[PDB]
C-alpha cells in the first residue's frame, strides 16, 4: 500500500509509486528519475499515463521495454495540462533526466516535489521566482549538519589531475570508474577526455548511455574495451581482487591500474580536505574513493528552503524511524526562526 507523502492531495496523480499495485484513484503515474528505488515496479506489462522526461521515457523504452502508448514525456520549463491540472518539470540537478514537479493544483495550492535533487543558486532563477509554494516534498538525504562535501567541480578536478598525472608517469596504466546506476558520467567522461581516449564499456551499459541525449556521445564512448583506456566497470568489481582478475583479461597490455569509486558522502569527509585524499593501494593496483555527490548538502539544502519560503515541509527521505524525523523537524523550525517566515 502506497504512502501519504507519494500521493498529490487533490489530483489523481501519484510520484514514484510503481510497486504498491494499481493505486486506487490513479489517473496518472509521475516518475521523477531512472534510479531503482523510484521506478520499482515499472515494465513492458504496465498500462496506466507514465509522465516524465524526454530522458527518462528513452530508458523506460529501451531499458525496460515499456511500451510506447504510455509513456508521456513533457519538455521542461513549459507549463503543460495533464488530466486538467497545470504541471511543469524543471531540471533537479541530480542524474541525467531527473525533474523537480510544481502541480498547481485546483484549489490555488502551489506543491513543488524536488525528487532527488542537488540544490542550487541557479533555481532561484528559474520558474520558482514567480510565486508562492504551500507545500515542498523535500529530498533529506543529507539533512544534518556533519554532511559535508565539496563542489562537483572541485571532485573533477581533482580526479582529471590525478589521472593525467599517473598515466603521463607511466604510459601503460590503465584507469578504471565504477558504476551502478546512471548518474555521475561526468567522472569517467572527465577523465577519457584528458587522456585522448574514448570510455569503454558493456554492451549493457553502451545501451543505457545512448538514451541520455549527450552531445556528441558517439565521439565519446565505445564497446571496444582493447581500443580504450579508461573502462568502467560494475561498481562491485572495484576491489582488489576484481581489478587484478579484470588487469590479466587485457593481454599484457597494462601494468598498473588506476580506479575510482564515486561514493556518497563517507565519515572521511568528517577529516580530509579533497585535496589530502589518499587512495588504498596493493602492488601494482590503487583504488580512489571520490564524494562526488548528485544530493544537497546541509548547507545547500537549507539555503534553497530559506529562499523558497514553503509553508510547509513534507521530507522524502529518513522517513522510517522516530529520531530521524524528529532530528529533520528541529532543523526546519532553525531555518523559519532564523529566516523569519
Ligand atoms: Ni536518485
Amino acid at each position: 500500500t502506497c504512502p501519504f507523502y507519494k500521493k498529490i492531495p487533490g489530483t489523481g496523480f501519484t510520484v514514484d509509486a510503481f510497486q504498491y499495485g494499481v493505486v486506487e484513484g490513479c489517473t496518472a503515474y509521475f516518475l521523477t528519475h531512472f534510479h531503482s528505488d523510484h521506478y520499482a515496479g515499472l515494465s513492458k506489462h504496465f498500462t496506466f499515463p507514465v509522465y516524465c522526461s524526454e530522458i527518462t521515457g528513452n530508458l523506460l523504452k529501451n531499458k525496460l521495454h515499456v511500451q510506447e502508448q504510455y509513456i508521456h514525456p513533457l519538455p521542461l520549463d513549459t507549463e503543460c495540462i495533464v488530466n486538467g491540472v497545470k504541471v511543469v518539470l524543471l531540471d533537479a540537478n541530480h542524474c541525467p533526466g531527473a525533474v523537480m514537479i510544481l502541480f498547481y493544483l485546483p484549489n490555488g495550492t502551489v506543491i513543488l516535489h524536488t525528487g532527488d535533487f542537488r540544490a542550487d543558486p541557479s533555481m532561484e532563477r528559474s520558474l520558482l521566482a514567480d510565486q508562492k509554494v504551500h507545500m515542498l516534498y523535500l529530498d533529506t538525504t543529507y539533512c544534518s549538519p556533519e554532511y559535508t562535501f565539496p563542489s562537483q567541480q572541485e571532485v573533477i578536478r581533482f580526479a582529471i589531475n590525478t589521472a593525467f598525472e599517473a598515466v603521463t608517469l607511466n604510459p601503460h596504466a590503465l584507469v578504471v570508474c565504477g558504476t551502478y546506476s546512471i548518474g555521475k558520467e561526468k567522472v569517467f567522461l572527465a577523465i577519457a577526455d584528458v587522456l585522448g581516449s574514448k570510455v569503454g564499456m558493456s554492451q549493457e551499459k553502451y545501451k543505457t548511455l545512448q538514451c541520455l541525449n549527450i552531445p556528441e556521445i558517439n565521439s565519446l564512448i565505445t564497446t571496444d574495451m582493447c581500443s580504450s583506456l579508461v573502462h568502467l566497470l560494475p561498481m562491485m568489481q572495484i576491489n582488489f581482487k576484481g581489478l587484478q582478475s579484470h588487469l590479466k583479461k587485457c593481454g599484457g597490455k597494462y601494468n598498473q591500474i588506476l580506479a575510482f569509486r564515486p561514493t556518497g558522502w563517507t565519515h572521511s569527509n568528517k577529516f580530509t580536505r579533497i585535496a589530502d585524499v589518499i587512495p588504498q593501494t596493493k602492488g601494482n593496483i590503487s583504488i580512489y574513493g571520490i564524494p562526488y555527490s548528485e544530493h544537497s548538502s546541509y548547507l545547500e539544502m537549507k539555503r534553497f528552503v530559506q529562499w523558497l519560503k514553503p509553508q510547509k515541509i513534507i521530507p522524502t527521505v529518513n522517513v522510517g524511524t522516530w529520531k530521524s524525523r524528529s532530528t529533520m523537524e528541529k532543523y526546519f523550525r532553525e531555518w523559519k526562526l532564523e529566516a523569519g517566515y
